[PDB]
């Protein structure tokens, strides 16, 4: 998402191929959610 | 990290210097981590 920009849906462009776009913020958010889950497990379980 | 882009390692450029590149996202993430650690520590005690 840093070297790409979004403009509309993908029903207009002719020849648009369709592949995963990586988002670092979501990756670190998921990692921190996993860390919080581990902390909660250490708290109760 | 917003001012600059990363390309390669430090063993190729002639004249590369020794300096910290500040990451605001990592700074706020570490602040959140410290806050959550203190929260859990005072919750346990
Ligand atoms: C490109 O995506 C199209 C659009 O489908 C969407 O994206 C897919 C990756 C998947 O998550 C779908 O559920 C999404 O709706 C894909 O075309 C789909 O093809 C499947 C298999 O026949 C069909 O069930 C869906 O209905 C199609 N989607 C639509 C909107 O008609 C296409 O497969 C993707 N390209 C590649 C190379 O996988
Ligand atoms: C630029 O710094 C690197 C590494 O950072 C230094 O060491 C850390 C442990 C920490 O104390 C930092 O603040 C320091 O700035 C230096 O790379 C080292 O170079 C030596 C000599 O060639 C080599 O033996 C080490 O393996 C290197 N270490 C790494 C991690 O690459 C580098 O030399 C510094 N630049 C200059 C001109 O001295």
């Amino acid at each position: 998402t840093d070297n790409t920009f979004v403009s509309g849906n993908c029903d207009v462009v002719i020849g648009i191929v369709n592949n995963t776009v990586y988002d670092p913020l979501q990756l670190e958010l998921d990692s921190f959610k996993e860390e919080l889950d581990k902390y909660f497990k250490n708290h109760t379980s």
